[PDB]
């Protein structure tokens, strides 16, 4: 079916828990070995959270080469995502050696430090641009060179430099501030503007390794961002747009990370958030700033 019809059909009949756990019963099951291995345990944020063996991130490094982080390589619409939960105080040296290593240019960041409480990561850039950070462990140095804040997302530019060799590269960290401590946002329209501004920036293009997206365990939000940018540049290159189908979408995405989109009300909101931001890239390019007005980001 259609998208945007399917989804009145769902809304009437309001069958969105059983859509969700018929994809959760066709998601593939691959081995995960290697993030369950002893010395690896206090590199998992979560014990029911692990990446594909066949599809992890190695670490350049001959001790351990673990970190909970996996490669979604999407081949027909040519666009690849490195997804991974939020650094660990034992594992922000190992998050930027990736970063270097994978030649990424941006880094998004889907959730805030603390949520209901508690701690959702760890502290793993600089806040003043005078305080700099060293990572002893992996010969890194990162420094705060600007910061943009704005009224739903922050854009901060960051130097990272290899101790080692003395090479410097521009990294770009894109972080969405507002997502709710408690379900998904009302209106798609400040996110579809938050991903139209990472994609302006090159940090999602070919000429640059993948971009490293990340929330507290790196399935459920950071699922949402790579299923509606997919989706969206699919519908962009065919040429029936109607023939993209975002359930099969998603289970292809699931074979190369477990547990992307994390509860029905997730999935839903992604169907919305491609459906709007269908008619904006259309042919109709002044939707664009319509969303950027209705986010009220200043
Ligand atoms: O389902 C659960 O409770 C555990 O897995 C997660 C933990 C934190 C965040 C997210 Cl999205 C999932």
């Amino acid at each position: 079916m259609e998208m945007e019809k399917e989804f009145e059909q769902i809304d009437k009949s309001g069958s969105w828990a059983a859509i969700y756990q018929d994809i959760r019963h066709e998601a593939s099951d691959f081995p995960s070995r290697v993030a369950k291995l002893p010395k690896n345990k206090n590199r998992n944020r979560y014990r029911d959270v692990s990446p594909f063996d066949h599809s992890r991130i190695k670490l350049h490094q001959e001790d351990n080469d673990y970190i909970n982080a996996s490669l979604i390589k999407m081949e027909e619409a040519q666009r690849s995502y490195i997804l991974t939960q939020g650094p660990l105080p034992n594992t922000v040296g190992h998050f930027w050696e990736m970063v270097w290593e994978q030649k990424s240019r941006g880094v998004v960041m889907l959730n805030r430090v603390m949520e209901k409480g508690s701690l959702k990561c760890a502290q793993y850039w600089p806040q003043k641009e005078e305080k700099e950070m060293i990572f002893e462990d992996t010969n890194l140095k990162l420094t705060l060179i600007s910061e943009d804040i704005k009224s739903y997302y922050t854009v901060r530019q960051l130097e990272l430099e290899n101790l080692t060799t003395q090479e410097t590269r521009e990294i770009l960290h894109f972080h969405y501030t507002t997502w709710p401590d408690f379900g998904v946002p009302e209106s798609p329209a400040s996110f579809l503007n938050f991903l139209f501004k990472v994609r302006e920036s090159g940090s999602l293009s070919p000429e640059h390794g993948p971009v490293v997206v990340h929330c507290s365990a790196g399935i459920g939000r950071s699922g949402t961002f790579c299923l509606a940018d997919t989706c969206l540049l699919l519908m962009d290159k065919r040429k029936d747009p109607s023939s993209v189908d975002i359930k099969k979408v998603l289970l292809e995405m699931r074979k190369f990370r477990m547990g992307l989109i994390q509860t029905a009300d997730q999935l839903r909101f992604s169907y919305l958030a491609v459906i709007e931001g269908a008619k904006f890239i259309m042919g109709d390019s002044s939707v664009q700033d319509q969303w950027k007005e209705l986010s009220h980001e200043d």
